[PDB]
């Protein structure tokens, strides 16, 4: 329709940029300024997750809204097939300091085979990286410096990068395959912040002792997002969707957050604890032990009056939606089913969109509409209130009023923005791990 813009696709990441041969698993923020961030995962040998390939992190940024974008850097990069495995965007609205965190595994790591527990040990009051030696002997990082068992000061000393120096001479990295002294093989929460509007970023900071419990086996960070709640009494706290697996290998999500700007975070309770299945029984994501509950990768959105909804992938063939009354620190026991919206085991999109439509309260949703990762469409959601709980709080439903195909055959994983402007930019894999692709929408041809 005239006035209707829907740009031609661009490769944001491709084959060859930064000379990586693949990419995969797209975040899009923008920042206070106006600066749009774009991250992903520079594949280095192929598309495959960890452990097979060896994966770093990625940037670009625009300062013209979209229209022209810088020349990348690589972000994050460990040695001898660690990799940094689905990032996530946020940025403190206070300070203006912009976060990225993303999964770490060491060398021979990934979803399927890690290891149970934080990787860290408490020593009279302070959590410590433990380290392994062949034998299974351990060890602890005290302030970058390599304790024994016996707390007696080594000679090896470590950085943020996992790099292993014996007197000052760099001999190996705790993440590799070959290291005499090795990391717990297992998932690891990293954070990584830029205080100049992403120019420049932090070296990697491990905060799997503040969030990882001693039953997960994987945890994650769920690509794409977070948010830092806007409304009610958790405003400015920054929420980062995750999700993890326990010791039976069964998935759920659910939130970290924090309540300080970043210093520290906390992990929820997930939609999975105390859930209420349809058959009756009670769950909880310690003691899950089949896979139709399993609630993975999510992304999470704000009501008018703070209320918090998860959208998550699921095995049900439809979107699943939950809720919390307390900014993520729990959530309501009935997970939602929404048969309105296909979600074909893939990871999805939403986001909060500032301005109403049709007098409601709006997010832009972006997912494959299909069985399979293909269809890939956006959708405006209006926020209407359809009732109460029993406890008195508002219960929200989605309307999902306009429903647009944005890109026929493959879909993948996506992630949304608004912009400037008040239009929508999205990147998404529109092929499995080569091309990721940029376009901006405006509302007019989302409507069309
Ligand atoms: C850490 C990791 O492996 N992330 C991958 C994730 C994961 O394997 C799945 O969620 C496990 O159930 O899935 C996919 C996928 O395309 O489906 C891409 C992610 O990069
Ligand atoms: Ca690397
Ligand atoms: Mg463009
Ligand atoms: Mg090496
Ligand atoms: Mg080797
Ligand atoms: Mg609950």
């Amino acid at each position: 329709v005239e006035g209707a813009v829907k740009t031609e696709p661009v490769d944001l990441f491709h084959p060859g940029f930064l000379n990586s041969s693949n990419y995969r698993i797209p975040a899009l923020f923008k920042t206070k300024e106006g600066t749009l961030i774009a991250s992903i995962d520079a594949r280095r040998h192929g598309g495959a997750d960890a452990p097979n390939n060896d994966i770093d992190t990625a940037v670009r940024r625009s300062e013209d809204g979209g229209k022209t974008w810088d020349e990348g850097q690589i972000i994050m990069d460990y040695p001898d097939k660690s990799s940094v495995i689905d990032t996530t965007l946020i940025q403190d609205d206070e300070t203006g300091r912009i976060f990225l965190l993303v999964t770490h595994f060491p060398s021979k790591y990934g979803f399927w085979n890690a290891g149970l527990g934080s990787g860290f040990k408490n020593i009279d009051g302070k959590e410590y990286l433990c380290l392994y030696d062949s034998s299974g002997k351990e060890f602890t990082v005290r302030e970058n410096v390599v304790y024994d068992k016996d707390s007696n000061k080594t000679e090896y000393t470590t950085n943020a990068l996992g790099d292993l120096f014996k007197n000052g001479t760099k001999i190996d990295n705790i993440n590799s395959s070959t290291a005499p002294l090795k990391a717990k093989g297992t998932s690891y929460i990293n954070l990584v912040y830029s205080d100049d509007d992403g120019k420049t970023w932090s070296e990697p900071q491990n905060i799997n002792f503040q969030v990882k419990k001693d039953w997960m086996k994987f945890l994650g960070i769920a690509p794409g997002r977070g948010i830092q709640i806007k409304n009610g009494e958790h405003k400015g706290r920054i929420v980062v969707p995750v999700y993890y697996t326990n010791e039976k290998g069964k998935q759920s999500s659910a939130v970290i957050y924090s309540d300080d700007s970043g210093k520290n975070w906390t992990i929820g309770e997930s939609p999975n604890d105390n859930r209420k299945l349809e058959n009756g029984k009670i769950i909880n994501s310690k003691t899950l032990s089949d896979d139709a509950p399993q609630l993975t990768e999510c992304q999470v959105v704000e009501m008018p009056n703070g209320q918090l909804k998860l959208f998550m992938r699921n095995l049900s063939g439809y979107l699943n939606i939950a809720t919390s009354f307390d900014g993520g620190a729990t959530w309501d026991e009935t997970v939602e089913k929404d048969t309105n919206v296909l979600e074909p085991y893939c990871q999805l999109s939403v986001i909060n969109y500032s301005q109403k439509v049709d007098g409601k309260d709006a997010v832009i949703f972006s997912n494959p509409n299909a069985r399979s990762r293909s269809n890939g469409t956006v959708r405006i959601g209006l926020i209407n209130q359809v009732g109460t709980y029993e406890n008195g709080e508002p219960k929200y439903e989605f309307d999902w009023k306009y429903n647009k195909l944005v890109k026929p055959g493959y879909y993948a994983y996506s992630c949304l923005t608004e912009l400037s402007n008040g239009n929508i930019g999205l990147l998404y894999e529109g092929t499995p791990s080569e091309e990721m692709s940029y376009i901006e929408m405006n509302l007019k041809y989302l409507e069309s």
